């Protein structure tokens, strides 16, 4: 599943509804510790739209648990991410992926 | 993931929505056909409320996709069942399950 370390604490209140767009941004690495992708390194924060399965299952799911303001580093198991298949040169198979997120507002 | 095949058509306007309960008979088998487990071997429909992680991931997709009246096949991936460990006695590991489900009705 997904598992969520809170790193610094949001507002406690303010969730994400489906519907609404979450402005994030995001370290994503590999349980070693190597970084795969970061949208810090791209110049704007990520965005999607909660319960449109616009990302794998385990944001969707640890995202919706967090406020706005608050940071965390979210640990997701190979069936809640890209699972036996991975992702050609970006992620290997049957990877366990840990993200450092920051849900920065909704819109 | 979850693939869906109708057997029967529902009324393809009543659809389940998260906080309902939906009353189901199923049977559930591996994917050679053997039977684990059937609700129509038991006196009583099966009830669960959508969005309350009552049910295995799979069934909370597939169902809702279904209408009430409709009579279809789940076929679902052990990432969204059991996954690696499956359950004692019940589920082996690593099983794909398929589930003959009718939706009788929402309450
Ligand atoms: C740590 C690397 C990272 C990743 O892992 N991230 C991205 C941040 C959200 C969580 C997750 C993701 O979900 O990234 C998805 C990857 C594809 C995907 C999507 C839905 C899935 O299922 C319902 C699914 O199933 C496995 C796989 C994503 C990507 C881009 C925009 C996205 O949002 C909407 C849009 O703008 O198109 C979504 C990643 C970034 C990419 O580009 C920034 C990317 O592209 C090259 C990619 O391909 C594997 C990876
Ligand atoms: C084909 C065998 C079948 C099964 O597979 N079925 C049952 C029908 C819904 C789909 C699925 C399920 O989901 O069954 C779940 C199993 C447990 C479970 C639950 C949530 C999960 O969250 C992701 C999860 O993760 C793996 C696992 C279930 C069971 C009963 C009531 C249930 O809800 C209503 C209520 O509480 O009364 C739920 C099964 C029946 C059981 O009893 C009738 C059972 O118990 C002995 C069982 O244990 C493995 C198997």
């Amino acid at each position: 599943g997904v598992q969520v370390e809170t790193i610094s604490p949001g507002d406690g209140r303010t969730f994400p509804k489906r519907g609404q767009t979450c402005v994030v941004h995001y370290t994503g690495m590999l349980e070693d510790g190597k970084k795969v992708d970061s949208s810090r390194d791209r110049n704007k924060p990520f965005k999607f739209m909660l319960g449109k399965q616009e990302v794998i299952r385990g944001w969707e799911e640890g995202v919706a648990q967090m406020s706005v303001g608050q940071r965390a580093k979210l640990t997701i198991s190979p069936d809640y991410a890209y699972g036996a298949t991975g992702h050609p040169g970006i992620i290997p198979p049957h990877a366990t992926l840990v993200f450092d997120v920051e849900l920065l507002k909704l819109e």
